[PDB]
């Protein structure tokens, strides 16, 4: 690496509330909620109806501080800096008796020159976090009016004055948790002559003969000389030198400039998940002065080019990704914060989401703009995984203000992120804002301002939005697209604008519209859609108790948070399922109501490519136990969504459609290769098992590489009677020109509730050893929708929410760390028969 030393100050921190004296225990980095929490202090603030409980927090100011020894010989080291990776959010920074910083932006990390102050033995370091609420007080009652952020859950909307999480003070799917405290890691560098203040690999050209790139290199000389000192590059792949290139250069005191080309021929791309393997080169940079490596830094480099094509064409404006120059159909989904408090967040859990969007054929992922910018490991495995990132900037919902002050604080962590992002090959766009244009123009706010102070808005959002964010990623990220919200222009109520750009189609949920809606009411690139489901009971039994088991008792509407409420999901229950008696019926079949709704709309998605070109559902994940669009729940467990998206993602597709009383049935594939020769084999089957009719044969099919094709169309009428269209399902196969099957899909030509489906007692045999549980699961007539439960949290399943086919016996391997042998792994198999009379 280089000679520098790197103190973490991760041990030895205590809190306390302040004008009370009372000093305790903390761990940093952490919140202010999980020390009092580690205490008893607070009450699980996710249980019950404990969210009110918590908020007094909020309102105290809270102090840190924690003492180290430095010694002599680090006292005598050239330069020593103390680097705040984040700190949430209005926090004094004292050292030694001096004010070092006072903070206002939890996106900025702050370095600080600090040799001058620190001393020989013990040295104290003091953090004091104004409330973010009492510290904009004064600032919201010189406003004159109420921003109207309807997602910051108190009377006054004191979050758009603060650039903090927006999610913290509540959110449609979240829990208000207005924390403070120093979130990110705090290091102290004991270092000679310089550091690397940023290295920066720009891509001048990428061809498959040659790779071009410029190293950028900002140095900061912290000594009153003129240093010679060799700069090297050296561009290595699996621990093999590729190429290696230095410099000669005298550094002066201060900054210094430096940019060193290299090239890599016959490039190994960078390509995304589905299409390739994510090769990532190892780029290590050093500043060599004389024998000694004063500085090194490196960035996993991934070779690719990203575009996005946002042009007028005959269907409106497209927008689409172009990647190693092959439109890419985007899969995938939003991301919200995993954790009320991000701390709490572990390595383990990055991890684990990862693999949830990998397994799940995805090849992006929204990080959305009422979050954070998120932290480095997650772009990390963004970069290992081949999933493309688009990066919302911190807005959300609501116009903010556009003040001097504010646009300076807002300045500051574009330039911060767009230097700590730029480098990761999985990041693929920037957007100003999540729906605030959509918000000024579609809320009424004419009406609910004045004149004066909506033209305000209006001007304020072209100073932030369509000036500053564009200005400075054209300054600092030349070679990525910025659009200035998502959606751009179309919008739900307004069917003439699907053509043009990105859509948040909310129809579905909030107009609430059928999920058929998603095959006729069609985008250019549909960047939010989504619908909600309570989590199974496992999750529920966390915040709540049997007591409260009615799906709008006040505990379960305390765990609701979008305008329209948990009723919502009774109401499209009944448009296609029986609806259970038992609460616990009724949450499973909400979660197989959310999987297979929202799966129709995906597969519409895919099959109206290249009209359509992407499809992000609302949402990956939840940041507490709650009723939400997401696809795996708070504990990790996926929902029946996320196994239906993995299906309905899968690189080919078989996409048999319904519609008036007429079947289509369309082959989809994403392989970047063109499948010859197929056959598609179908054949309708009753819940016994007994095959109706004859085998139907399409033979001779070619599947070209990245299309969606109709490749058979049958009428109902003449083929099945009303009464095999309750009782019998289409089993589809594709398979090579030698039998070697590729996909199979199931469907059925009436709706779960019209369905005659048989009594049936789902008998599985289980090998149970550490870690691992196998299940042959067997029916000799059709299970529907079936549910392998079992009470381990977080427990992983090869499949799961899928139709049991008579006769058909399927294996599933449940997993989880704490699977013991001989310990045996309770499992409760439902299926849609077993919920009703
Ligand atoms: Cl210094
Ligand atoms: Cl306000
Ligand atoms: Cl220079």
């Amino acid at each position: 690496n280089d000679t520098s030393e790197v103190m973490l100050l991760d041990t030895g921190w205590e809190f306390s509330q302040s004008g009370t004296e009372k000093w305790m225990p903390a761990t940093v980095p952490g919140t202010v909620h999980q020390d009092l929490i580690s205490h008893e202090l607070l009450p699980n603030p996710f249980y019950g109806m404990n969210e009110k409980k918590i908020q007094w927090v909020e309102n105290e100011d809270w102090e840190y501080r924690t003492s180290f020894i430095v010694s002599e010989e680090q006292l005598n080291r050239d330069g020593i800096q103390l680097i705040f990776e984040g700190l949430d959010t209005y926090a004094d920074v004292y050292l030694n008796g001096s004010l070092l910083l006072k903070a206002d932006n939890m996106f900025v990390g702050y370095t600080l020159p600090v040799k001058s102050v620190l001393r020989k033995g013990e040295n104290h370091l003091y953090i004091y976090f104004h409330s973010p609420i009492r510290q904009t007080l004064p600032q919201y009652a010189s406003n004159g009016f109420n921003y109207p952020a309807d997602n910051d859950h108190h009377e006054k909307h004191l979050s758009v004055f603060s650039r903090k999480a927006p999610y913290s003070y509540g959110w449609d799917w979240g829990i208000r948790m207005v924390t403070s405290g120093v979130w990110r890691p705090v290091t102290l560098r004991f270092y000679d002559i310089a550091t690397i203040s940023d290295y920066y690999v720009r891509q001048l050209s990428l061809t498959d003969e040659n790779a071009r790139l410029s190293n950028e290199l900002i140095v900061n000389q912290i000594v009153p000389q003129k240093i010679p000192a060799e700069v090297r590059v050296n561009v290595s792949l699996n621990g093999t030198t590729v190429t290696e290139v230095k410099q000669q250069v005298t550094l002066q005191p201060g900054i210094n400039h430096i940019t060193l080309p290299a090239e890599v021929t016959n490039p190994v791309r960078w390509m995304p998940n589905g299409w390739g393997t994510p090769t990532l080169y190892d780029f290590s940079a050093q500043i060599a002065c004389g024998d000694r490596i004063v500085a090194e830094q490196s960035h996993r480099i991934g070779l690719r080019t990203i575009r996005v094509v946002n042009e007028k064409d005959k269907d409106g404006e497209s927008f689409y990704f172009e990647v190693n120059g092959i439109p890419m159909f985007a899969k995938g989904a939003n991301y919200i914060p995993q954790d009320a408090l991000l701390p709490n967040v572990t390595t383990e859990r990055y991890q684990t989401l990862f693999r949830d969007m990998k397994e799940a054929n995805m090849n992006m992922v929204r990080i959305w703009g009422g979050g954070t910018y998120e932290n480095n490991l997650f772009y990390d495995l963004a970069d290992e995984n081949g999933i493309l990132v688009w990066q919302d900037f911190m807005f959300a919902c609501t116009p903010y203000p556009s003040d001097p002050t504010f646009l300076k604080r807002v300045e500051a962590e574009a330039v911060y992120n767009i230097r700590r992002l730029r480098n990761h090959a999985s990041l693929a766009m920037w957007c100003g804002n999540n729906e605030i244009l959509e918000a000024l123009k579609y809320w009424g706010f004419e009406k609910k301002f004045t004149p004066e102070v909506y033209q305000g808005l209006m001007h304020g959002y072209d100073k932030l939005f369509r000036e500053l964010l564009p200005s400075t990623v054209k300054e600092f990220d030349s070679d990525r697209f910025y659009v200035h919200s998502s959606p751009y222009l179309a919008n739900w109520g307004r069917p003439e604008s699907w053509g043009t750009g990105d859509s948040h189609n909310w129809g579905v949920w909030y107009g609430k519209k059928p999920f058929e809606s998603l095959d006729t009411d069609l985008p250019r690139f549909m960047s939010e859609f989504g619908f909600q489901s309570f989590p199974e009971m496992k999750t529920i039994a966390a915040f709540a108790a049997p007591e409260d088991y009615q799906i709008e008792s006040e505990v379960m509407n305390a765990h609701q948070k979008s305008s329209i409420g948990n009723s919502l999901i009774r109401t499209y229950m009944e448009r296609d399922y029986i609806i259970p008696e038992s609460f616990e019926d009724f949450v499973y079949v909400g979660l197989v109501l959310q999987g297979q709704g929202m799966r129709h709309g995906l597969e519409a998605h895919r099959r109206n490519r290249p009209y359509c070109m992407g499809t992000l559902y609302w949402q990956l994940n939840d940041s507490w136990p709650v009723v939400s669009w997401s696809s795996i729940d708070y504990y990790g467990n996926w929902k029946a969504l996320h196994y239906q998206a993995k299906r309905a993602f899968a690189p080919v597709l078989i996409n048999p459609i319904q519609q008036n009383d007429s079947l289509s049935v369309y082959l989809i594939s994403d392989r970047l290769d063109t499948m010859e020769q197929m056959t598609l084999e179908m054949k309708v089957v009753d819940f016994d098992g007994k095959t109706l009719g004859k085998k139907i044969q399409v033979h001779s099919l070619e599947v070209p590489a990245n299309t969606s094709k109709c490749v058979y169309r049958a009428k109902l009428d003449g083929w099945l009677t009303p009464e095999d269209c309750r009782r019998s399902f289409l089993k589809l196969i594709l398979k090579d020109k030698s039998g070697h099957q590729v996909a199979e899909s199931v469907h059925f030509f009436r709706k779960t509730k019209d369905l005659q489906l048989p009594p049936t007692s789902v008998s599985y045999q289980m090998k149970q050893t550490d870690g691992k549980c196998e299940l042959t699961l067997f029916s000799s007539m059709l299970a529907k929708d079936i549910f392998i439960e079992t009470p381990l949290q977080g427990a992983r399943y090869s499949d799961n929410f899928f139709d049991l086919l008579p006769g058909e016996r399927k294996k599933v391997i449940i997993t989880s760390p704490r699977i013991k042998k001989g310990e045996e792994l309770p499992v409760n198999i439902k299926h849609i028969r077993e919920t009703y009379k």
